[PDB]
């Protein structure tokens, strides 16, 4: 069972760590940041699940939890054409999705607060060893 | 040599990833949190500078720059006595520090209102690759 119909498929179980499976591409992260207000370098989800919603093109809704900080910008689901990118039959295992973080708008007010720093001393006991 | 007054240590440079030296007893790292209200399995400085201001014990003022969030708690300097733990010599480079990482008002306040999640969905674009 290599090839399946997409309208199908009830629901996408995509992690950070795994990758695709591909034949005529390269395999890439189920799971990939790829811009946004927050960008990618620091917080991301490891785990995000999609739910079939319809067919037309079946349209994904791609949810998780994530810190009330960030919020989804655009994201996109792409899976691989079996036979080829015209195909509506899609191989096990291809589908990936990218999306963008960006910062709420609490998020925003706190990144206004955050990375201040001070200059902290201490009087430090002592002791020989 | 390798051997020098306590006294006359008047600067201290420790850094997180780097080793004290030893005769009598283990290397242990220059700079290790041990404890405090914030912990130490989150943020912790990498280098601390400390300034010999006075004999009596002997007394160290160790500063860095800290997040606002965090504040220094208890620390405790000590060094390998060279022939022994009475020696007022030392050996050179076996000076370390230890310190309790504690949050500050401001840290403990931010604490209160973090880790709080929402269930964030996103209606996803697709395209057959």
């Amino acid at each position: 069972p290599d090839r399946m119909l997409l309208r199908d498929v009830k629901a996408l179980t995509l992690h950070y760590d795994r990758y695709t499976t591909s034949r005529r591409l390269d395999p890439i992260p189920q799971l990939k940041c790829v811009g946004g207000t927050a960008g990618c370098d620091s917080y991301t989800p490891k785990v995000i699940q999609c739910q079939n919603k319809g067919w037309d093109d079946v349209q994904w809704e791609c949810c998780t939890d994530l810190d009330i900080a960030y919020k989804f910008g655009k994201t996109v689901v792409s899976c691989e054409g079996y036979e080829s990118s015209e195909d509506q039959y899609v191989l096990r295992g291809s589908c990936g999705l990218e999306y963008n973080l960006d910062y709420t708008e609490l998020g925003l007010q706190k990144l206004k607060e955050s990375g201040k720093q001070h200059g902290f001393c201490s009087f430090s006991d002592y002791y020989y060893k």
